[PDB]
């Protein structure tokens, strides 16, 4: 009898039946040996419970160590198997940091990886308020847990009618100047900003980078005035009144 896997050589945190099980059923091979490298190497420390599950990529809560110092880790595994064209090839267009002349269909996963932790790094020295990344390594990625004593922060759309308690206004205002910051200095758009992406424990944090394009791209002006929208939308609900032309001109300076 021949032991399945490797997977209990990774530190996992309250790894009762259920908890290994669902580690057992995300994580393959490959992955599990990224991950243990990584520990190796003393990035993580260890593993903790799941965080999100979604299509492209799972994520989960680890303690580990970053420039000697203790610290809280989201750790985002994209899935291996990718297709048919992913909507992320195309987020791909007119980005001079990446050679489609250097790069083949089969790991096109770790070039989606490479480009979130390049794009977080490209938020950070904006100023842009998004996780501190750490590293990466294949189709993992590890930055800093957004959240308190893992517990994730709530997205504004958990949050709601709260956010009436908390000043929805200047939240309002708080997502504006991040996407300003973004769009100005770091020279990015998001193609897909919501209350799914955006969270929220005493200011705005945007958490799902993988999914920005540069501004060579051919729809960055697009997904601008788009997310716009979504974010007027979203916040009109809830009686902040702004206009889409004068805070697109804000963004756009
Ligand atoms: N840096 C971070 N700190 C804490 N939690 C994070 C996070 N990044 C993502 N999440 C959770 O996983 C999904 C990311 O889009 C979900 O949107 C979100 O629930």
């Amino acid at each position: 009898k021949k032991i399945e896997s490797y997977l209990d050589k990774l530190r996992i945190k309250e790894k009762d039946g259920e908890e290994r099980k669902i580690y057992a059923e995300v994580l393959d091979g490959r992955t599990l040996k990224t991950l243990y490298k990584l520990s190796a190497k003393g990035y993580i420390t260890a593993m903790g419970g799941v965080i999100s599950t979604g299509k492209e990529a799972n994520v989960f809560y680890a303690d580990g160590v970053f420039d000697g110092k203790p610290v809280a880790m989201a750790v985002k595994i994209y899935r291996i198997e990718t297709s048919e064209f992913d909507k992320m090839d195309e987020y791909l267009y007119g980005d001079e940091r990446f050679d489609m002349r250097r790069i083949s269909p089969k790991e096109k996963v770790f070039i989606w990886t490479e480009k979130e932790f390049r794009n977080l790094e490209r938020a950070k020295e904006a100023g842009v308020s998004v996780p501190q990344p750490y590293t990466y390594m294949k189709n993992v990625l590890l930055m800093e847990f957004i959240g308190e004593d893992e517990l994730p922060a709530p997205t504004l759309v958990e949050l709601g009618r709260e956010l009436k308690e908390l000043d929805v206004e200047g939240i309002f205002n708080d997502v504006v100047e991040n996407v300003k910051r973004l769009y100005q200095e770091a020279e990015l758009v998001h193609a897909d900003l919501s209350e799914y992406n955006i969270m929220y424990i005493d200011k705005v944090y945007f958490i799902d980078m993988g999914q920005a394009v540069t501004l060579r791209h051919p729809m960055a002006e697009s997904y601008l005035e788009r997310d716009v929208r979504n974010i007027i939308r979203f916040f009109s609900k809830y009686g902040v009144k702004a206009d889409f032309e004068e805070m697109l001109k804000e963004v756009k300076g």
